[PDB]
């Protein structure tokens, strides 16, 4: 199997806000300067605010500049992918107003929300079903940080009222996307691998909708401990892509690195460039990687407050267009990996899980944790681990599926660098 | 003075949501129905969160889709006001994303929050300073609600830094209304004359900006507590224009009925006709009204949701365009009306108030209250009565300034039916 190459899109000149008033010809020199990179997809952002400004009325002409963005990603050459539910997006919250103080409810467990949700899926899907250029829909950008203990107006939730959220509306268009030859999948931020008590689990990842999705993200605390060019920072990517295939069912399911890029708070920007070429070189050498996913296309603009600063230095362009040093680096990376297959990996670390699957402790392989060092340290001596489950450990089915030979056992301890925010402004805000 | 007579503009087919793609040809046709009525003027609103995405970007088609509702007013022979800052609507808040869960902040503290309604403040009026029917301004609908106790994600603030707020906000463009021939005001709910801890205060909406503004609404605890066809109901909008004077300065200051409406959760829907037109008949019998402007143009389409089920019957005009009874007895009211001067109002019930022209008690002026009642009965009673602080009683100056030859002195007593609720 042969990795995509795609890039995460962020207007120019307008950021997201564009939705209120799309500068159609700008997104389509956006595109085309995407295109140009060697790319193959886009993943794009509509706003729940705008999609859906009543619980009950999803506003036409919202649907319709969906429509037309994705047309445009066509005539560029790209395949299009469009997550639901924004929801959150580089540290902001768009939340409708008919779920928020005076309407305030969880997107999860309360019954017409979900309804709401699954009428827009609906409405999403079948405002694209007849375009080439769709290619499949995320359910929205990392929603479970709605959920997480750590946000300041927390949508509650326990684990399983989480899997019915999922499989509504994941079960909503499946069979279609399966008959269309789409893709149907959801996304989560990394608590779901390592913060304790979190809702979402990782089987979900690995076991909901077609291919599992990661976003990589070294200000999580790995760049800080281990330093931003270690090899725990440069591997984070192919480690996350490991660690999911523990927790699914099927042996080859796809892995999707969904997101990631060079943030500039924990890397130098004169290594972002370096940063982007390894960890691609990390993640090519791990089988069954479905594509990789640059954050992100332009950079935002300086007339914009309020983002972390390093958000504005993410883009593979400029505010103008200009490609810039890391996006030479992706551009290279793609020519590079076009035809990369990575051998099966057959040295597996064992994660103790309960009678669910699930992990006994996800602190343990965070960053600092000892199935995090154990995986890194036998990566850094050239062993290119995986990394199976308990439960797995004692089923020969499954390891000869996976090809595993070698199995190594470790302990549960803690790490303490994982930060579940990405500013120190954003801390110590849970209710 | 005369009264002005015009409504709150709610959008046919599509409310406020319709802003972001608005239908001008049926804006076009709504406000030509205001108009038919005999309105002189609508209230508008745009979406804070659609005007100011950024806190440091303010969206021009934003601002531009505000000009040319304002545009269209005009062609249909409305002067037209625009609130700034919404914020607050129907039971919804509209913040901006920069503002909420993790950029979390209050508008009335935040220095940077402030800067940017600044912003917004200057970029409205600059957008709609060379339009002959824009005729002024308000900072934003019910803005304290955000401030109150019981809202659910409090702004915080205290009352120094309320009247602060209002003071930078009202500043930025006093000079220029006056000098352009327009209007600068402010709007609380009624949490302002009622909520005794409330960080606005009553001389803040008396005193401050040009014009006092009143929202009533008697499902407040006034219609529940005495009956929805009360005396005490059917004055409460004409109660709120008498009380607000007492801690103006100005001793012709005029008070702006900015909102009145006939909420179905209180008054049975075949008697909000009469309850239109006897409240005006009270409002109209109250020197130096600015003008009434009812809630609401237009009926909420059922297929919108989670609106209190009230709030889809309060348009002059059905879903289906057609004018409803109320809107017949709005339309009749401002004919019985136009012309009515009223007479100066001369004995007055003193509200005992601090050194700073603060009630004692803010809860003795709410519904129940000693003071509460001590009007609704005089007036009741065809005595026509005012209302002057304490401080006001010992200066005979301003007591002269406003005709008042008669005082009624009343002993606290503090109301318990004030419910809180606003919306
Ligand atoms: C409040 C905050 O910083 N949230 C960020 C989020 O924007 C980002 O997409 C995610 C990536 O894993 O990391 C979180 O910490």
């Amino acid at each position: 199997s042969h990795m995509k190459f795609g890039v995460n899109y962020t207007p120019s000149g307008e950021w997201f806000y564009t939705w209120l008033n799309p500068k159609w010809e700008v997104i389509r020199r956006d595109l085309a300067q995407i295109a140009e990179l060697g790319a193959d997809h886009v993943r794009i952002f509509p706003l729940w605010t705008l999609l859906q400004p009543n619980r009950t009325w999803i506003n036409p002409k919202a649907l319709a500049d969906v429509r037309r963005m994705v047309e445009l990603g066509g005539e560029a050459g790209l395949d299009v992918y469009v997550d639901v539910i924004q929801g959150h997006l580089s540290s902001f919250d768009f939340v409708p107003s008919w779920l928020v103080s005076w309407h305030e409810g969880s997107m999860f467990t309360d019954q017409s929300a979900i309804e709401a949700q699954s009428a827009l899926t609906e409405a999403i899907y079948g405002t694209l079903s007849d375009m080439k250029a769709f290619a499949g829909l995320t359910l929205g950008n990392e929603c479970n940080q709605f959920t997480d203990a750590t946000h300041p107006r927390r949508m509650p939730a326990n684990a399983e009222q989480i899997g019915e959220w999922l499989d509504t509306l994941i079960g909503l268009v499946a069979k279609r996307c399966r008959r269309d030859g789409r893709l149907i999948a959801h996304s989560e931020n990394d608590a779901i691998w390592y913060a304790d008590g979190h809702a979402f689990l990782p089987r979900y990842a690995s076991c909901k909708g077609d291919v599992t999705t990661v976003h990589s993200w070294v200000f999580n605390g790995t760049g800080q401990h281990y330093g931003p060019m270690s090899c725990e920072s440069l591997g984070h990517a192919a480690w996350l892509v490991e660690l999911s295939k523990a927790f699914a069912a099927d042996p080859h399911r796809p892995v999707w690195v969904q997101e990631i890029g060079a943030p500039g708070n924990v890397i130098d920007s004169a290594d972002a460039p370096e940063f982007c070429r390894r960890s691609i070189d990390a993640i090519a050498d791990c089988p069954d990687v479905f594509g990789v996913t640059w954050w992100c296309s332009h950079r935002i603009p300086s007339a914009f407050s309020d983002f972390p600063f390093f958000e504005h230095q993410l883009g593979l362009f400029d505010v103008d267009g200009t490609l810039t040093d890391v996006g030479k680096a992706f551009r290279d990376a793609i020519a590079t990996h076009r035809d990369t297959v990575a051998p099966p990996r057959t040295t597996a670390i064992v994660i103790p899980v309960d009678e669910q699957g699930d992990p006994l402790m996800r602190a343990a392989q965070a960053p600092g944790g000892s199935l995090f060092e154990a995986w890194a340290n036998l990566n850094r001596q050239g062993e290119r681990p995986c990394v199976i489950t308990s439960l797995d450990a004692g089923n020969p089915a499954k390891l000869a599926n996976r090809g595993i030979v070698r199995l190594e056992r470790v302990e549960l301890v803690a790490g303490h660098a994982y930060n579940a925010v990405s500013d120190p402004a954003f801390e110590h805000k849970g209710e």
